[PDB]
């Protein structure tokens, strides 16, 4: 029957452009939009019309429906909003053609243009009037009803259907875009600068995670897409950009989930002179003043177990809290860790404090990969109400901070948590170069073992170092994560206009 | 000698260390930046200290001198501006080291941090006067001089250095994106709203370019790199989005010269109701108010040829002229190219004008890379002094624009030129899905032929296109090149902070 549907509009356009017509016209001259339509008229009196306003008007085909041969009725979306349309033959331009002929082919879903004037309804309804009304694109398959998308991939599939039946999805990505909007203002106004460093590069560096490899033929030069812009933008800093940013997609070739994408917006800033200090109170006054931003109010409610299931409160007033990562893996496993965290006897405590726990093994069982699983299952959801901090990662799992100024071993990072999801990773950076080819050379013995993740030494990077990289303080967000939990999103692909999907 | 001065220094950084002293110290607090001090003691009278304002400042050292064991002067340098450090034995900090201990080691390209007051000299220069001066982060090669870095990818291989010795190169980039936010603003006032679409698609399409791969391991899917962002900006406009625009990097896996970097940023954007005309005025509008709003004219000057050779004027005064690509060719060349231009005939005269002149050869010869290469040798120089369009092109090179509405065979579309290069391309939108189908049809017959740029049917696109494409029309920027113009640049090299380089 859609079948038969789609066939038989095609073979409409056809007809139309055997009889003469070109059925999808390049140009009309619309005078007002439909939210300007609204706001103008709104005001108008019951029944009251402006006959002698004539106005061009356009918009989508939603509702289609009659009261005899002399009245047409249909709802008119424009910008997320909606106007009726009142087609009274009285009114009709009949020197454009038979009324009945003119809105019998207008569909469900058609865009027309639209000659008319102003007014409301017997029942107060505002609408347009036309005298004339012409189609400029027909829509030619059945259109989705209003629940009939709820489960299909075909939101992700085809967002456009999305857009055009679900109303929240279009608030949702306009709330994505003001989230992006608001922190490049926030960045703007103390004086950073937004730079474009490259998404390919000869070395994949910045983070732990497994590349994706391209090819560019004429160099016949392997490339891997970026998986964070740390490097280039802390050479930089070098440089003496000393407030540096860039919001841009990064790339990470793993498995997809509700809080994966392959692709995915980050955000990450540099800050010279700023160090762990500067970076916990940035991240607490930027989320509380976007989140008052959005909702004029500082705690929101988020449905972490599904629409369908009670939501929770989280608060965004600051201060949050801070966790320390070693001491508390330290109390809620009952073990105490080792000095060297490298050391046979930690390692041997942290693979039997996951099998004491029927905790899912890490292959191979590095030192970093362990401390990480430890981390995931006994403190990522030590809190709910509110946003945290997780800090004072050791060295081994943090090649690029800085070491802790009185806590040896460690170091001055900060990673906050919501809702057990992570969305910003910051730290004082480590700038002494003789440190850092020590951190890439720990890192390649990880890769000597099987860690892919593990990051390749950079040696642009080191030589940039050698020549005086200030004490900064670096940060970056993942701003698919903050848009879901503001929009109240259970699914990153509820938060990105075309996720990546199984083909 | 570079390799021996590096030696000595990272000895001396071991030293340091050995002796407890720590030569990167974790933090140092600021009061003030070297811009905002230079703009708050402008004013101070010349030879005046206060010496009742303490403050702590950073920089980088960028010259050492000295009168001797007592004085100690320098240049020190943050956010592109400079003030002159003035260490007076007189007023050091004894209690905290020995002076002339710790001003021996400081180099030329050190960070360092100083507690200290602000003053002039009698003859008028912005100093401070130290009480004390730590080394924050040691620069443990010798920075190039002044003019050290004259002709050398130095410039390209290693930014930072560039951004430190070259005072212009800060300008450059400070000015691009200055065109970017003048850009986002200019479209943000105008109702349009920006998105992200995705950056690796199953199809490459939009746009007439060979693509990068790359594969998925997980889901084992090979994803091409986007070409362009005009199929997914399209599929918005169905979904109601009327006005729409996305500016972020694309991929193009070609050749890399003076205006071609495999990956540079474009920006898009689609306009539901508008046409060819609203685009052109849309060119006009944008460029004429974004050269006013950076220079405070609609002139500028531009080494078209170098920095060795004389200048040319461009004026971006509105309007500027259009020129239809297959009238030009066919005045140019002194011929008839009838229709249809894929016709064995047409195609057999346009390979004898090309073989005629000398012009290279397409390969394969296509009828639309036939008319490309005709335009590339013939007619986009047409105006030098001043943007022009040029206008019309015929269907078979533009298999995504709107047929046009008075003459057959060509589409309404516009691409804006400036010294012989592409800035700009726009259309009316094709929203006919059937029309779609059949030129991407003629587009897979060229894929056949051998041309590895035409594009391939996208049939996800042409269903969006079946649900129905309001008229719609788009405009796409490549941002690199208008930076090029409007920083006075002849290398695309010079308008990206990190340009692919051939690996050393
Ligand atoms: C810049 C950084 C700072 C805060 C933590 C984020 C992790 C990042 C991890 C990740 C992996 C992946 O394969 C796909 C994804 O979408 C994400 C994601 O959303 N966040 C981002
Ligand atoms: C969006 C589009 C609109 C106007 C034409 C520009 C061409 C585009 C062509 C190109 C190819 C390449 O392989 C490397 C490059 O840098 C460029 C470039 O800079 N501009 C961009
Ligand atoms: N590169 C980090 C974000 C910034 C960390 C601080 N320099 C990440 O991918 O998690
Ligand atoms: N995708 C085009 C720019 C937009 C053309 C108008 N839809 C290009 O890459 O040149």
């Amino acid at each position: 029957d859609p079948r038969l549907y789609f066939e038989n509009r095609s073979k409409f356009i056809q007809d139309q452009k055997d009889k003469g017509i070109n059925p999808y016209p390049h140009k009309f001259e619309r005078t007002i939009s439909i939210p300007e339509f609204i706001e103008k008229y709104k005001d108008l009196g019951n029944g009251e019309h402006l006959e002698d306003t004539i106005l061009n008007i356009t918009g989508r085909i939603m509702r289609v429906s009659a009261s005899g041969q002399k009245l047409r009725f249909f709802d008119l979306v424009g910008d997320g909003e909606k106007i009726q349309v009142l087609a009274n033959y009285s009114f009709h331009n009949h020197e454009k053609g038979n009324f009945a002929e003119c809105y019998d082919k207008i569909r469900r879903g058609d865009i027309v243009g639209i000659v008319g004037f102003p007014g409301k309804s017997k029942k107060g309804e505002l609408s347009i009037f036309p005298k004339e009304t012409i189609l400029l694109s027909a829509c030619l398959h059945m259109l989705p009803m209003k629940y009939g998308l709820k489960d299909t991939e075909i939101r992700y599939r085809q967002r456009y259907l999305d857009l055009l039946i679900n109303e929240s999805s279009r608030h949702t990505f306009v709330t994505r875009t003001k989230i992006i909007n608001f922190l490049r203002n926030f960045l703007n106004e103390r004086g950073f600068f937004e730079v474009e460093t490259p998404m390919m590069n000869l070395i994949a560096g910045g983070a732990n995670a497994r590349p994706f490899i391209t090819h560019h033929n004429d160099l016949d030069l392997d490339l891997y897409l970026r998986i964070a812009t740390e490097l280039p933008l802390k050479m930089l800093i070098v440089g003496g950009i000393d407030k540096v940013y860039e919001i841009g997609k990064v790339f990470r070739n793993e498995g997809i989930d509700n809080t994966h994408n392959p692709e995915f917006t980050s955000c990450e800033f540099y800050w010279a002179y700023a160090d762990y200090n500067d970076l916990i109170k940035w991240s607490e006054d930027f989320f509380s003043q976007l989140v008052y931003h959005l909702f004029g109010t500082y705690k929101i409610s988020y449905n972490k177990d599904g629409p369908e299931n009670q939501p929770i409160e989280i608060d965004f007033t600051p201060p949050y809290p801070k966790v320390s990562i070693v001491e508390e893996i330290e109390k809620v496993t009952n073990t105490i860790l080792e000095q060297p965290f490298d050391s046979n006897e930690t390692i041997e405590k942290m693979i039997n404090i996951i099998k004491e726990h029927k905790i899912e093994l890490p292959n191979p069982p590095t030192a970093a990969k362990l401390l990480d699983q430890l981390a995931s299952h006994f403190i990522e959801n030590k809190y709910n109400d509110k946003p945290f901090f997780i800090v004072e990662h050791p060295q081994i799992m943090s090649p690029l901070a800085k070491y802790h100024r009185t806590k040896p071993g460690l170091t001055e990072r900060l990673e906050m948590f919501i809702c057990g999801k992570e969305v910003l990773n910051a730290y004082t950076e480590l700038n002494d170069p003789f440190k850092q080819k020590e951190c890439f050379k720990l890192q390649q013995k990880d890769r000597e073992k099987g860690d892919t993740e593990a990051a390749q030494l950079d040696s642009a990077f080191c030589t940039s170092l050698e020549y005086g990289l200030p004490p900064t303080g670096g940060l970056g967000l993942g701003i698919d994560r903050i848009t879901m939990f503001l929009t109240n999103k259970n699914s990153i692909k509820d938060v990105i206009l075309f996720p990546t999907m199984r083909p």
